[PDB]
């Protein structure tokens, strides 16, 4: 069953593609629209365009701008288009990255280097509890301390608690538009007031929300507060084109209010024997085809395509939100204004609902601290009209659970519940490593 | 043409988008003719069509979700196992698929730093040859490690006596390259591994460049004098680029370990995240699954026979050029390159005048430094396009022209690379590099 060595004799192109169809046939699940997030559009004609766009630039590598000046122009444009969407102005700038993690790591690294220059020995990240796991990856990789501040009952960062966490060591403040767990937008203007007063950079994580939030007003769903470069104090924004931009996986952006901030993310080796070496991001060689396909997605959708995609997603999310808020036995966490809806229960163990949804063919995210489950609506969910079945299955599952509310939680839901209660955090860390080792298994 | 600075009011059709992209692709250099050193390793039409179809079949697959994409998870487990076997790893060996050589190097450095922290070392050190990739400096800077760059011998190989003297209670890892990029010289892996074993320090072998050539050298009829892989006791990790001599798409590489105990330190785990228990093996979260599918397609399509044949063709081209370049008065070759890279110097004139004349003749050679040098890296493209003859004619012509006035002033870009080495203030060179990086994002 497993290929464990290079074949003695190479397979023909047709034989290779025949074998790959057997692998791709096991990766079909998402097509019915039963997976939370994961695939943002997945539309046939869009995929054909993005694959052709990638193919046209397959061998292009932005490590060589002299060999590929066309790709260099494509990337400069993706960044400028994004700065304009976030109302940056002429001083704003940015970089194309491989994903939201890289966009976050680059900002954290820039802010650490700026803090070092100021005499801070151990720079600190002050972020809400809800901030992406990538902020912990940044702390661990870059040797920064991470302070995670508690949330309000509405799943927003408690701004009084954030103010109390700021110190002489604080290198950056964080907030999310929205945070992934509950799909709640953090109070950007209130956090930016702290950023301005204490003269600390502020990173806005719009990896998830980016290509929705920017089109909210034009779609007829304006947000109550500003969230972008128009907010004084916001120094950087991360936004995922691979999400609501409908671009291929492997594409994201890190945007800065000024070049002075971006300079600290750059890597330079002036003395290398292999020549003067300069790189703007983590990678050296990069897949230029991915940037070409990202540019193709932006150009193909345009302002009208994105406003329309946003209208469709928001109509679906608001419909589900109002319906999920009228089901006895469950409640929705905070006030989600975007594509993500998180659920809880004070009457039963919520993981019993995700257990029943799994049995009905759905893949919902199992959250923790507090026990919760979520579903993230994409353009695929809007197109396939999955909301009706999602609602019927939730209602059925909740009805079944409400017959025996004190009954034992079984399967995977029991594991996620136990993992939160476990006093030894090292056992959970050990089982995560075992899970990661299992992914590379050829046994 | 002019710059797109904002999202169009109305989205362009698929055909309009592709028409516009052809204008961007048409402005890219004549790499197809084989005049660019390294950069593109095959670029063959029918191979590209297969890899694009392989990518397309897995376009939306994301290895962050192995439960949604178990087929891609199988593909990646296999790429790693195939590579471990090529480096003679055995059942205990393991690895990860990465986005490139830089990531493969950063992951090993990060694993070795975390292992050193666990042992009480506060500021872990990297002990590497002067020739080691720039990515080792990126690792030092990112991860808060000290980098000790050890000098080379006259043959451009690590000075093993200097490396023994550089080792300390702080040393987290030893490094050597198979081969180093500047001169294409293979470092003495068994000699460095003797230090690794004695001092109980991990050893990383950088085979990013050489990986998919070195592994096929013996079968191609060009066996190397010494072992270089997991069969060498002390070698704990190997980085190898599939996107190079594997002919896989850009965005693919490997980091391999002799034992799972080493790989565990590269992993990232967030047990307490509100968004769920989060575990990631490499730097990225979401990853382009299509790239891994196309990498698996390249490996399967070439097989041992296609790789051994590609290696035979590259080495024949490399050895022919080496012997010819060693018989030109006015130039010399650095060390004894046994692979695809040949570096040149001159004791009679400024070498950068040769790269200036080669650029005027339509060639793109790498301009090295410390010492002043230039190089050309042979790919399957150079062997298929059969540019060896023209490369040799152009080198001979250029050297003849330069030898008429050996003390004459170096102009253009060659003068800049020469001055950059002599400049006492290294901060000015660092400032101009930032200015160069800012220029890449220009829409003016
Ligand atoms: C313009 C030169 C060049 N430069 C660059 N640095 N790295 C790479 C990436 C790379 C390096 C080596 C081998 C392979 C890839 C480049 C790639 C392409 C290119 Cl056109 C440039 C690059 C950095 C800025 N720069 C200089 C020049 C002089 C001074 C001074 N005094 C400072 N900087
Ligand atoms: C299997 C679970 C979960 N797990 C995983 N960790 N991260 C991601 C990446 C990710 C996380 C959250 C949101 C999006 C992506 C996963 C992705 C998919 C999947 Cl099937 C698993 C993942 C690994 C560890 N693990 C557990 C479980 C229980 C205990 C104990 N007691 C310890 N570990």
């Amino acid at each position: 069953e497993y290929v464990k060595a290079l074949p003695s004799q190479g397979l023909s192109s047709s034989a290779v593609l025949e074998k790959l169809k057997e692998y791709s046939s096991m990766d079909a699940f998402w097509q019915e629209g039963r997976a939370s997030g994961t695939v943002y559009s997945g539309e046939e004609k869009l995929t054909e365009l993005l694959v052709k766009a990638y193919g046209d630039f397959a061998w292009s590598n932005p490590l060589h701008p002299d060999i590929f000046p066309g790709l260099r122009k494509i990337e400069a444009e993706i960044v400028r288009i994004a700065c304009s969407l976030f109302n940056g102005g002429p001083d704003s700038c940015g970089c194309v990255t491989s994903g939201g993690t890289e966009s976050i790591l680059m900002a954290c690294k820039a802010y650490r280097d700026l803090a070092f220059e100021k005499g801070i020995k151990t720079p600190e990240i002050v972020a809400p509890q809800s901030a992406h796991a990538a902020f912990n990856k940044a702390a661990s990789y870059f040797g920064m301390k991470i302070v995670r501040v508690p949330l309000t009952k509405m799943m927003e960062v408690d701004v009084r608690a954030m103010r109390r966490a700021i110190s002489r060591n604080t290198a950056m403040l964080v907030c999310s538009t929205p945070q992934f767990p509950h799909g709640v937008i953090d109070p950007v203007p209130e956090v930016a007031k702290l950023a301005v007063k204490y003269k600390i950079p502020l990173h806005v994580d719009a990896c998830l929300g980016g290509f929705l939030i920017v089109f909210m007003e034009k779609a007829g769903y304006p947000l109550e507060h500003p969230f972008d470069f128009r907010v004084k104090g916001v120094t950087s924004i991360s936004a995922d084109t691979h999400k609501y931009g409908y671009a291929p996986k492997g594409s994201s952006l890190v945007l800065y209010s000024d070049k002075k901030y971006r300079n600290y993310q750059f890597f330079v080796d002036t003395d290398w024997q292999g020549g003067i070496y300069a790189s703007p991001t983590i990678a050296g060689s990069r897949p230029g085809g991915i940037s070409a396909a990202c540019w193709a997605a932006l150009m193909h959708f345009g302002e009208n395509g994105y406003v329309e995609a946003t209208k469709q997603i928001i109509k679906t999310a608001r419909f589900l939100k109002s319906e999920l808020e009228n089901i006895k036995g469950i409640f929705v966490f905070g006030n989600p204004q975007l594509s993500v809806i998180a659920l809880g229960s004070r009457d039963f163990d919520i993981y019993r609902l995700s257990n029943l949804m799994t049995a009905k063919g759905w893949n919902l995210n199992q959250l923790q601290f507090p026990p919760s489950i979520h579903f993230c609506i994409t353009l695929l969910h809007a197109r396939k009209r999955v909301a009706i079945q999602f609602l019927k299955d939730i209602r059925e599952s909740v009805t079944q659970i409400m017959k025996n509310p004190k009954a034992k939680t079984t399967g995977m839901g029991a594991i996620y519940g136990m993992a939160q209660t476990t006093v030894d955090r090292n056992m959970v860390a050990e089982l995560s490593s075992v899970f990661l080792d299992s992914l590379y298994s050829t046994d």
